[PDB]
């Protein structure tokens, strides 16, 4: 048996546009992914996030499923255009009411929020003026980050500025398979630069009103794909933790099994990566994403996804071997809590511990959900 | 009685985003008005054009209503993002199929198409790159105009480049009440400049394939709002075949203004003139299956008098189009302003001809009106 540290965080992760739905309800403005998934040829089978998991309306049931899972932490993202329909200025009280109710529901059931500010849903009004190529987007994000800290920070104490900014810059500005769908390295550089500045000014605004919580960033360090004043501002933004998203390693040759994404399953790469960061850097590490897509089928009311079981099992061995050698892994989040809209793959890729039937919105916990509940309860593995 | 020329065009007018619906169906990409109407605070009551009059699916019933009306011409717009979901590149075959079916349905009922290329629905993909502040949008519009000419021009003989480009530039870039919702005069200037260049490049592309149909543009010269020298001459190099006039008022009802303008265009310019828009919004209600919009009759009749006084003074008016054929999505006013000759109930999509439809039908049948001292 393999035990984890006592207060180790056990959670699952989602993202706003991937589960929320209610895209054009209750004062939410459109994001670039609303535009992207309404454009033919961009997303598998014309899927969009108009409805998604309808989590906006069904959050109470979803929080209750988290409690039965036994989570002590839940990673979600705030939809920027649900707070500021134009990215800045007018605030949506209804959007604030939703995340206040969500946060309070999580704490009522012993679940600690782990909130991501930007999870790729840039407000479309900002993209009309250039998006991340225009510095006024940086201003808007800082105002946006401020609003979230002031109204949610008394309850939220784990914050993330950006989810895989390195990946969005590549897929959105280099390969063009993600919005804003361009292929120009000079644009990618400018977008990346202002992403760093927006990160730094949000990190500083958090420290400037001083919450007992922490804030960091998340990166995937081996992903698989389908003037002067700014520099000083950027490097003065020291972190409290680093979030690691691991799925596979783009370097794998060894004949390995493959997921439903085509991704080779290679948990030892997680172990080494954890080691490499421990030697280079000393900050706390949270595995903010780790999961597997499976061709899941609801059977006789059940989904027997033992594939996903052994993937997470073998990856939770790798993290355990790392902590045994001093690496300060302080938490673990499965991607994902529920099947959802997986960007350009649409709904054809299921990562959830919980199956979602999109015709009925019925939630069916996968077998991995019942096994994960034991892992949290035992705080370890066999 | 006041009689019009034998070949005078009698029609009604619509615009793609205002009636079509099917906004995210059959290969259509989003327009800036899709984005605009999905943003809170931009459109009255949060209305949008997702469904509108569902004309995309109900076009054959609508064409049947046009023939009952007696129309010989019908002014509609082609949705640029229905032809090119991103404004340039891959062409949507289903979009070409729809307008081919529409035009063929019109001509089989003796109705002459009067097509507008740009009626305010810029593909959102091009707005992401700056929209009309970006010269690449000029290129995309030229290619767009070309595609339509090739696939539709063998049947279509009357073409409009832009509907009130002067109004869009003010409302989209100075006032900010229309998308892309900016308030900057220098941006209004640059957008205006690119619009004229795109107009000129499309006019010259039409002459390069030399279909002996006609090309022109539409302007409202009394709107209410309720140096690249090689460019500039390229603008002036784009001579017209006709001018389209949109008149509503100078909303004060003021038909004398119409006649005044018609002759000064006859004085100052000379092009054939089609009044491509004329109409009035009324608080229409269905009282037991009927709409008694006598107001709309008065407005039209009085304005049909002004055009008739101008024509017997030699003004070369060649056609007249009612705005609108049917109630529709009136931009930031949403569905709260009805301009149609035909009432549309948006819960059932049921079409109910108003009293003006029956009155306009007889005007066409008798090619004129009836007067008194």
């Amino acid at each position: 048996s393999l035990k984890f540290p006592k207060d180790f965080l056990w959670g699952a992760a989602t993202a706003a546009y991937q589960i929320e739905g209610a895209a054009n309800e209750d004062g939410r403005g459109p994001s670039i992914w609303d535009t992207f998934s309404h454009t033919p040829g961009k997303v598998h089978n014309g899927d969009n996030g108009d409805v998604a998991c309808d989590h906006y309306h069904r959050y109470k049931e979803d929080v209750e499923l988290m409690k039965e899972l036994g989570l002590n932490a839940y990673r979600f993202s705030i939809s920027w255009p649900r707070i500021l329909p134009e990215g800045e200025g007018k605030v949506n009280q209804k959007g604030l009411d939703f995340y206040n109710n969500l946060i309070d529901e999580l704490l009522e059931n012993g679940i600690e929020p782990f909130v991501t500010l930007y999870h790729w849903d840039l407000p479309q009004a900002l993209q009309d003026k250039g998006g991340w190529e225009n510095r006024e987007t940086v201003d808007a994000f800082a105002e946006y980050a401020r609003v979230c800290f002031e109204r949610f920070g008394d309850r939220v104490k784990y914050w993330i500025t950006f989810n895989e900014p390195n990946v969005f810059a590549v897929l959105g500005y280099l390969s063009g398979v993600h919005p804003p769908g361009m292929k120009d390295l000079k644009k990618a550089f400018r977008a990346a630069h202002n992403l760093l500045l927006a990160h730094a000014r949000a990190v500083k605004a958090y420290r400037e009103i001083s919450q007992n919580g922490q804030i960091g960033i998340t990166l995937n360090l081996s992903p698989v794909y389908p003037e002067i004043t700014d520099e000083m501002e950027i490097l003065s933004a020291s972190l409290d933790f680093i979030g690691l998203n691991y799925y596979t390693s783009n370097l794998v040759p060894p004949d390995l099994p493959r997921t439903d994404m085509g991704w080779e399953i290679y948990p030892e790469g997680l172990y080494d990566l954890l080691k490499r960061i421990h030697e280079k850097y000393n900050l706390p590490i949270y595995i903010t994403e780790n999961g597997m897509a499976v061709d899941d089928e609801v059977e006789d009311g059940a989904v027997h996804d033992t594939n996903r079981i052994d993937y997470l099992k073998e990856h939770l061995e790798a993290v355990h071997k790392a902590i045994e050698e001093g690496v300060n892994v302080r938490g673990y989040f499965v991607w994902s809590l529920m099947d959802n809209f997986e960007w350009a793959n649409g709904y054809s890729k299921r990562f959830g511990l919980i199956y979602v039937d999109y015709k009925t919105q019925k939630r069916t916990p996968k077998k991995s959900a019942y096994w994960y509940r034991e892992v949290i309860k035992s705080n370890g593995l066999e």
